[PDB]
């Protein structure tokens, strides 16, 4: 078992949103055949962020994906080499993220490199006057093209009592040959994303559940 | 389920629109159990047959009233009759294709009618849609929510290429008929669906089934 | 050399749906389709008075009416007799979604309009849906060939306060000529200050326009 | 114009990124007349040559200090000296591909320092900016408008292939270094571009030149 039950995590983030540099370091841990995982994240440039750190929490790993039906796992298939992912992220109300993120593994420890770079968020709007509470939880649809994983997501950000939707679009590329790996077809990716606590706008904490399956509707035969 | 709404529902279809610059009609008969959110259809191209392109953009066209709700989740659709609803739809093809639906959904005894009118623009000439080499839709999963008074829904569907799948975007509001202070909104949730075609001829008779449910999320939520 | 006159009538019939609420419009006016300036008088006879900004629709009121310089040839007053339509999507950066398509003919003297209108997901508190606005800055349209086609995209800003609104043309015109009866242009620029001179109720818009087609100003260097 | 920004200046360009996995480095010296708006760039790919992919992309990250301005549009750019300012972008290419570049713009006497850091991906496999088949760049028009005291701009880009053009859209935001109580902001205004690439050589030398000036429309505007 190249990943154990418990795994360490170890995350480098710099970035700027709407110009506004800062840079994060993150520790957590989880279990990679659950689906769960955690992270303790502190900014340590750019503090106090002057946007919601709702818009980074998803940047911040999807060896930590419970498998059903015999899926294959294009993920844990990577190691020891690793993966990448490059996301582009669009806000219904103007606001555009990047992101590009590199995954390997040392040991009992991911090491996860991220750069973010956020634009055009509206300075009247939740992000920006960080008035956001939280993410609603997902189902990201998963499929391959070639040999990369591509990934589409509506997410739904809280602002009181109303949402904000924004939309992924992923491409995920393993470290690994394509011909020692087993694609999967067409599923689904279950997400929930909690931000269990934050501080001063500089420290914030994460816990995150998914399950990669299909869709539970019976297919009727004809 | 012996009111206005019963556990089988008669449904009648009228599509018109044009698509890349070509005309048609479609007229839709189907049948379903609204309750157990199972339904079929029917649909014959009365004008503008055969199709020259994929009948599956318009097949997502063709009944919320047929969503099995689970949980005790507020059903906008059940509740706006005997009035009925109306819902409008821009959905974007990643390769270009643009589609705009009106419809309005009303109720005549046992039998919801549709009023369907479409238009799509930008599909490229060599694409799957307008070359009629798509494969049915994956099933989704539809993102539903409220913002004031009107039901929206946020959708990624994969249109089946061959092996491949072309991605559209399901922007969806629905309006019910009902005065707006007799509705029970529901919160935040999802409407999973599986759409079948399972008989084409002549690109002009298709014969669709679906299966729709709507949920909240089955992750449990930490404390 | 004929046909077209220094002055020509319009007619516009408009109808469609903004965020669900329908309207229906009719609009007269004037202009010089060599000098290219216009005037348009529209009446909201269904949807009175409207929920939104007027603007977002003003642009949706006539490219016979561009001064050409330079020699660019014409695709628009080459295309009559028989007339051109078009389609334009328009996003907003804050969320709105407008389509349009649109047939132009002529007969007599007079060009005819007709347009169909479809905008969804205006921000219910954005100064579209709250009638903010305060009319266009001015413009300037890349317009380019593609096989017959001639396309246009275009950078437009919305007045709100002292700020600004952003929002992004996709176009498409299409000749009901023959390609074969038509000289295309080249890759050129058009700029338009579309100015709404009178509103009244929410029921009644004065429009004024005038645009020009032309090249870059700056000169081209050495190789 | 016998201060800090003269007459002849001096431009020297370090740049580096990836571009669809693809790692480069490269740079430039330049020189030009800020007041007049007209400078030149010799750019050398130090890492990664041969480029796999069309420089034409990177060129537009290559210089606002060299802007005419016109009618008194006050210059956020010269203004900001000494202390210089940044400029971030993210353009999106219609058929997929999309660009990000952050930039810092510092002074050294005689000489402006660019340091530009570019990240590239999506752009399709057979395309033409992956396989190297673009012919620059017509010249664009740009909106300039502020938002607080920082400068934002929009543009349409259209890329020569062949005798087509591929399109993209730019989306800058341009911050100074400069204190902000001394800032003058400027109104909404267009600065128009010509940006050439007069020599290249296998896809590891380049030289461009480019002509940028600020105004108003040139229409007239109605009573
Ligand atoms: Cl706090």
């Amino acid at each position: 078992g190249l990943l154990k039950e418990s795994m360490r995590i170890k995350m480098y983030m710099e970035g700027t949103v709407n110009g506004h540099y800062f840079k994060c370091e993150g520790e957590g841990d989880g279990n990679p055949f659950a689906g769960t995982q955690s992270m303790r994240i502190h900014v340590t440039e750019g503090a106090p962020l002057p946007f919601a750190f709702d818009i980074l929490a998803p940047c911040c790993s999807k060896t930590f994906v419970h498998h059903t039906a015999e899926i294959p796992d294009f993920f844990k298939q990577s190691f020891p080499e690793g993966f990448t992912w490059e996301r582009t992220t669009t806000y219904e109300d103007g606001g555009i993220l990047t992101a590009h993120q590199d995954t390997s593994l040392e040991g009992n420890c991911l090491i996860y490199k991220v750069k973010v770079h956020g634009t055009n968020f509206p300075a009247d709007g939740p992000v920006m006057k960080n008035k956001s509470g939280g993410w609603e939880p997902s189902t990201e649809v998963v499929y391959p093209e070639n040999g990369v994983l591509c990934g589409r997501n509506v997410m739904a950000l809280k602002v009181g009592d109303r949402h904000l939707i924004c939309h992924h679009y992923t491409s995920y590329r393993s470290k690994k040959a394509v011909r020692a790996l087993t694609m999967p077809g067409f599923h689904f990716t279950d997400y929930r994303l909690q931000m269990l606590r934050k501080k001063k706008d500089e420290y914030f904490e994460l816990y995150e559940a998914s399950v990669a399956r299909y869709s539970d509707l019976p297919e009727k035969a004809n």
